[PDB]
């Protein structure tokens, strides 16, 4: 049931990403020990111009760190709670065959870190989230990421691998009402967001932190959705997804436009770029991406190729 | 098109079973008459502690009875309508082709019985629900369940099968308001519900109540979700769906952590317990999990697999 | 490797036929990649929303959805985008069979008046929904600014009997819902995803009594569903059928012996079923208090010979004690 036998080989030392880069392919034929080490860190950052907001994160970041192991992997699990924190906190990975993902074996006091294993039995790209009362608030304020299980045999290989999660914020003030902005349980409640992001801010993905690939790249995405509440009609404006693993799963479909992300759920796109110039990840539910800030930007460079997409070729006068 | 022809046999009384029970399997390599008998009751229930809700339903329970056929069984079904009911009813099956999926075919006044016979053509699982005006207000007052139209060579044997229903509800009161609550019109519209539930109530599959399974059993549950308006995220916490019936059609996505179940939609998901504990069947639309009601246990018993999941091995200070 | 580049166009160029909603254009039946020049006027105006409301509309070809383009996957197609001069706004167009910036609105910003042309080539089949990608995106959309492009694999898709063409929106009044008279559009209700209407081909009744859809027992039907939001996913149901197959998200592989299939905001799928039974079907979002209390209903009437063994209607109304 994801039976490769006994770890072997060198214990290994997950190296994390934070977003929106991926660890490397595994490259692996064995089963190995990973020890994976999480710290927890609450902090003010910008989640728009002008706008701060108290993210509780896995590793410093929202999303949390990328976590890449193989179906059959024992993986030793640190969470570390930085002694700064208000809050306890733990971790359910989507990944984990077990009580809580992981929640029951991981409460973890500030100053504190939580050790526990598990053996790695599927294949797919989970969600991990905090799972500390009240449930909903810790998702709210940015304790959400993603762990790749690789198959046994890997992931075909692409140039380019991007790790990008929405997310919905609950602020007591309107959108790009400036100053800290506290956590609105009842807006929260309401499932009415202020803002819908990628990567936990408006702009996170665009200018100098936009995506980039070069004509002729095929472009892997791991696309969360850490919620807590809203689902995404994931699109790239410019793009059709050649293959969509629906849901994260195994099995693909291909030629789609836009995909649902569940709540708590993710998906893999993979598409090949074929013309320059800038493509939007949005929420096709559209008044987030362009209201309410669900926008992200892959830019593409290299060479025009007017036999697939001209650009304007002719404005002219029409009477009608 | 379904087409195993004429029924063969005597006619076969259906065992309907409450959830979260489903009946067992057919059996079965002849399509056969069905005789279905379902009573609607409009009852007051415990929607929560100490909060009271008029609910309308199918043969006493949220969801309704389930029903078990196979593809190409003619179905002869009654539907009753208790002489308590204030209501009339009717019954719209999603396996069923023809008109309101029965709707037109099944107006059931207080203290009657409507007959009305359907050819089970297409396999599947399948929302049945009222469709009487207000449509809306009969599926928010409880009126869904699940019919199971097996194919031809039945379904791959598993241990244990569980019949788990999500529904959105719309109180006057707010969330855990006590008292008998009415039905609220305006939230129903708006789509905001004071509720979100695995049938039919807060805490109606915890303690005791709880779905049961040992450490190596194959389980299946047929989750529905009546709506009226919310779409499932759904997730069991601590589990992985080896095999999702994407929108309860034949094909199979592989591994998902969360499938999408559609208002007035079905999806069967199936996977091998392997670590006791409690597990958390949710709306991973998440504030409906832990703010309004919508969760429900799976219990593992059997022996602990420290190799797959050790339980916490140390607490450290941490600088 | 790219499937569906067939090198550049052979013969003389096409020019295309688009269809009104619920029509569709006929099956391409061609064997080499076209030169297919497509012409799309933009015409802003008042509309029946509902019984005596009225709805400033902005569409492609004078529709809600927009007229239907068919192409074959691999064709060059030409893009002429006019904004009628009567038009308030300028408008340009993303389709989601395009490969590259806007997927097209980069290339056809169209002020009123004016005609902008440029050229793609449909690499991927599918069924693509497009719309306006003006500012605000949202407000155009919402105005009614969707339409569907099929791109056909080269063999092109299994004959059927009747294909239909049906578009889920959601609408935005500063009125309540069927409160008469010239509704203007509401930001406020768009932004906050409380729609007062949700319509398949943009009117309450779009889709009912004369203008019902239509088709005969033992006839295959596939309808291409689209969802142009702008905000909403439907639960997408046909009261008294079950989908034989459905192309779940527009995809090219198939989910069979479906119910309700997710059709995402900016998402389109394929349902394909036969008609076996006389009467009314509903199409409908089984986000049912849209269906029943919104106006998210469109009706196919199956005309033709009862079938008492597939489905009896009433046999019995007996008196019941308990
Ligand atoms: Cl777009
Ligand atoms: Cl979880
Ligand atoms: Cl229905
Ligand atoms: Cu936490
Ligand atoms: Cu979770
Ligand atoms: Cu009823
Ligand atoms: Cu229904
Ligand atoms: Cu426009
Ligand atoms: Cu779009």
């Amino acid at each position: 049931p994801g039976d490769f036998g006994p770890p072997r080989g060198e214990p290994i030392h997950a190296v994390l990403t934070s977003p929106p880069l991926v660890p490397p392919p595994v490259n692996r034929t064995y089963p190995a020990k990973v020890i994976v080490e999480l710290e927890v860190v609450e902090k003010e950052m910008q989640i728009s111009e002008g706008v701060s907001y108290t993210f509780w994160t896995f590793g410093g970041t929202v999303p949390g760190s990328f976590i890449r192991v193989r179906q059959g992997d024992t993986v030793e699990f640190h969470l570390k709670n930085h002694p700064s924190s208000k809050m306890p906190h733990n971790i359910d990975l989507h990944g984990v065959t077990g009580p809580g993902g992981g929640a029951a074996s991981s409460f973890t006091a500030p100053g504190h870190e939580s050790q526990f294993t598990f053996k790695a039995l599927n294949e797919g790209i989970y969600v991990y989230h905090c799972a500390t009362a009240p449930v909903g608030m810790h998702i709210a304020n940015g304790m959400y990421g993603l762990i790749l299980v690789e198959p046994p045999e890997g992931l075909p290989k692409v140039d380019h691998e991007y790790y990008v999660m929405q997310g919905d914020f609950y602020t007591a003030g309107k959108y790009r009402e400036k100053g800290l902005q506290p956590f609105d349980m009842e807006k929260a409640i309401d499932e009415r967001p202020s803002y819908v992001l990628f990567n936990g801010a408006e702009g996170a993905l665009t200018g100098d932190k936009a995506l980039h690939a070069k004509v002729g790249e095929t472009v892997r995405i791991f696309v969360g959705n850490g919620g807590p509440n809203l689902v995404s009609s994931f699109h790239v404006i410019g793009a059709i997804f050649d293959q969509v693993r629906y849901e994260g799963g195994t099995n693909v479909q291909k030629n789609v436009q836009t995909t649902l992300i569940p709540a708590g759920g993710a998906a893999v796109v993979k598409f090949t770029a074929r013309v320059p110039g800038s493509y939007v990840l949005v929420d096709h539910s559209i008044f987030r991406a362009f209201n309410k800030g669900a926008m992200a930007i892959l830019k593409i460079d290299g060479a025009e190729n007017k036999l697939v997409y001209s650009g304007k070729e002719l404005d002219s006068v029409y009477l009608g």
